């Protein structure tokens, strides 16, 4: 199968007319359409239930986006009976035919961009870009993975030929299995997990994040419209674990691939490593469990250019992202110069809500916001506060951008991940200690460095402990296929999304002899 | 770096006057050496104890091979001190500098090769030709590593490029790890699990098997004498379950790389997957757990060639081999022509003293014998014992070719690994009950198919579901670089030895940006 190379989709900036014109439309839809109802998918089939989830507009939380389904054990086990017996015919797909079907999808969800974006800005309070980032991310995932796929057909693996024999090694999928996506990225990484192991011949029961399910329930259309055969892809939106502990926990359930929370990432690994009754393989657990992401600032850098990143990384999704820079350390001569930039910076962005495009939206909950402001309060007792601190008025969840300065790099704001507009900024004195306070967390997921110095930025490269480390710009929005995604350490288990090696954890291999 | 392209290591016969006389002057080296005591190997130098181990000879068990020291929690927190700090630089040496360190090794191990498999007789009981595949695969798998750890050298990540950015990926080794290696390869297995990890800059704690210790420690004459730098590689010789215990549970242990029992397996995969107190990653744990391997034949094979293949892989090395034929399962058509081929050549093995080359040597230890004769007795109950059967006169743990036939599919004996001389007949119909049959066990690391219908065979490769499938010849000896060596189900995680794939479980991805 010969397609185009593959290219990352381009990221809406909605300057043009045109764009502004297409989203205004867009947004009205998606708002005329609040309270729609969307059921389970099992099985090729929208499958309703008795009991309902709520999913509120986090800018205005008296407003319902709509409402969903909610599984249970039996629903679960329903799906995981439909993965299973898809899979003993999706496995025998031609990888070609697979990849197809992938491209199909990616087309169908290309379409309606503009309609996932307007989603997104009410489901979880995206600004238009990022909305726009998100998606363009997911398709890019969809294009990439079919692509990578490929690569991995039959008799792909290397081997050294024997006199007398035919030896040839391939690879298969591994069965049906659970994917729990994060509220965060919930067109994109929800999009990403489940088309990664699919693609090879796998199948999945998807559980998406409680605050995402409706832009969840709108892929699932997406895959139903592309054709995926019954039981390929399930959709099991549900409250709290009974569903995903059922299956993490489940004999049966063949691998699970977590993007979320250290807490349940740990929960979930150590689950994955124990034989459930009757279970008959050792079940492969890919886990991302988030970042406490810095950046260092040296005293030779750009520091307008440096202020401008911090301030993106830091403040983007309100810093709801596993890859945000919650830190700052800054050397010596970097302290002054670079600070009171930032700050001029992030004294200058806009909260409100979502839909009018403000610089920052709301955080995603009440929970979340709870969260956020109990950090703050935290932080309140550990630095100094020069930014923000404060909840806004309004019955959406607007939190100002804030900033503590002269934070202890052992503090509980420095070491524990906040996911929210809240920047800590850290003083050392040369570039060494700026490596030690960097590498000196439970996390290494993302990082950057400005420097104009050549020797510290190949220093960086070399000891600066984060899977994805960028100089001299942002250190978010890591392209899908360009930088390959995921960390050390207590981020996770490396397993690198938009790279191809993504697509090897979701396959075994199988070695066949013939002596002639 | 420029060498050879890779070949196996070729497999003495000793067909020659010069190859028996060569194999008589190094099994009279190693004899005069039985008085020898070998140390521990810590932090490059040879590091002795109060407290000792004995190895005895499983051919005449009144008679000690040799000593060597015994580790336990001390010596174990000493070696990873050792292996963490050595790390450090390790991780640094380019790459074709550690290449070159395999390669220097496995000269020094091809120039002991007649030492080594002398040592095999009489510390393991493997007759001569068995003594030297396993040296030679030991061979393959430096030769073989050192050359696959050049395709993973920096930068070996393909990534899409973006506009007025450099990206480069690339891998770096996780750290320090322990490799618990088994006693029925104690050069080959013990040598692949110690320097697949190291070839890309990892430090390897090893625990040979206690039936073993002695060729372990030849095998770090070797690694000492071609200049690993001090703690790359240590050698932990202990009793029991505390040197692993410890190690397995720590906290700053970064990997496990384990071969052995399912029983075993099992534990250190759900230690594995636990947060030690104080931990700061995700352990990865390699586990390779044996196997319940069939051979199917049906009416339209070489009769005699598969009575032949059957033989070789249910009795060489006496059946202690995860890739031995330990179920028989025969059609309608096939049963009686091959089960009279089968009882008459098993018939005609000779057992005795491994140094005299008889087709069987003695099972490993008392407690090997032990659990061979148990399982000889719960197999009088399920099926009918028609060969063997029976321990053979000597000290030596002799036990005689056994074959069972009329044995029910979930019979014990054609379930649960004996691990000794021990095969199970099954009567089937057809092939596709011949299929099920194999499949239907919790394993699936080996198989075999005898039949000259390419429908059968072609079948077999899509749904015979074992991880190195061999049709029309023997299924033991997987050599290294033509038979990527790993298993299914509870066979273990399918970490591909001997394989390109193998040292991608040793390594991590970063990804690092410049925006110019
Ligand atoms: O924010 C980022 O860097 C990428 C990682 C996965 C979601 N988007
Ligand atoms: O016997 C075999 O099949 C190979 C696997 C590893 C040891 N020798
Ligand atoms: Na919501
Ligand atoms: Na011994």
């Amino acid at each position: 199968m010969t397609v185009e190379p593959f290219r990352n989709e381009p990221i809406e900036t909605f300057q043009t007319e045109e764009a502004r014109r297409a989203m205004r439309e867009a947004l009205r839809r998606v708002r005329e359409e609040f309270g729609r109802h969307y059921p389970l998918y099992i099985g090729g089939e929208w499958v309703d239930t008795k009991e309902r989830m709520v999913s509120l507009n986090p800018s205005a939380p008296s407003e319902v986006v709509g409402t969903t389904a909610k599984a249970g054990k039996a629903e679960a086990e329903a799906a995981l009976e439909a993965a299973w017996k898809a899979f003993k015919t999706w496995k025998d797909w031609p990888q070609e035919d697979r990849s197809r079907l992938l491209l199909k999808a990616a087309a169908l969800m290309r379409r309606r961009k503009r309609e996932l974006e307007a989603t997104l800005v009410y489901e979880v309070g995206k600004n238009w870009v990022e909305a726009s980032a998100d998606v363009a991310e997911a398709i890019d995932f969809i294009e990439y993975y079919a692509r990578a796929a490929l690569r991995y057909r039959y008799p792909a693996v290397e081997v050294v030929p024997y006199p007398g024999e035919d030896n040839e090694s391939f690879y298969v999928p591994l069965g049906a299995g659970v994917v729990i996506a994060p509220w965060n990225f919930p067109v994109a990484i929800f999009t990403g997990m489940i088309v990664g192991p699919v693609a090879v011949g796998n199948t999945v029961i998807a559980k998406p994040a409680e605050d995402a399910v409706v832009v969840g329930a709108k892929v699932f259309e997406i895959f139903h419209e592309a054709g995926f055969p019954p039981g390929v892809v399930n959709f099991l939106p549900g409250v709290g674990e009974e569903v995903g502990a059922y299956l993490v926990e489940h004999p049966r359930i063949r691998f699970i691939n977590f993007t979320g929370s250290l807490e349940v990432g740990l929960k979930i690994y150590e689950a994955a490593g124990r034989l459930a009754p009757g279970q008959t393989w050792f079940k492969r657990a890919y886990v991302e469990t988030g970042g406490k992401d810095a950046i260092i600032v040296d005293e030779t850098a750009d520091f307008d250019l440096a202020a401008e990143g911090v301030v993106v990384s830091a403040y983007g999704f309100q810093g709801q992202k596993c890859s945000a820079a919650s830190r700052l350390i800054l050397t010596q001569g970097a302290y002054e110069p670079v600070l009171e930039r930032v700050l001029k910076r992030a004294e200058r962005l806009s909260v409100g809500p979502a839909e009018e495009n403000p610089d920052l939206g709301p955080v995603v909950s009440a929970e979340q916001e709870r969260k956020v402001l109990s950090y703050i309060e935290i932080g309140k007792n550990e630095g100094q506060l020069v930014l923000g601190g404060k909840r806004l008025e309004g019955e959406g969840y607007f939190i100002a951008p804030t900033v503590f300065t002269e934070v202890p790099p052992k503090a509980r704001i420095a070491q524990e991940e906040i996911f929210g507009p809240v920047l800590s900024v850290i003083r050392v004195k040369d570039f060494a200690e700026a490596l030690e306070v960097a590498n000196d967390t439970p996390y290494g997921l993302t990082g950057g460095v400005y420097s104009r110095k050549r020797e510290h930025l190949e220093w960086a490269r070399r000891e600066f402990h984060v899977g994805n480390l960028y100089f001299n710009r942002k250190i978010t929005g890591a392209l899908v296929g360009v930088q390959p995604f995921g960390g050390f350490k207590l981020s996770g288990t490396n397993a690198k999304t938009g790279a191809l090696d993504y697509l090897r954890l979701f396959l075994e291999m199988k070695a066949v002899a013939e002596r002639f």
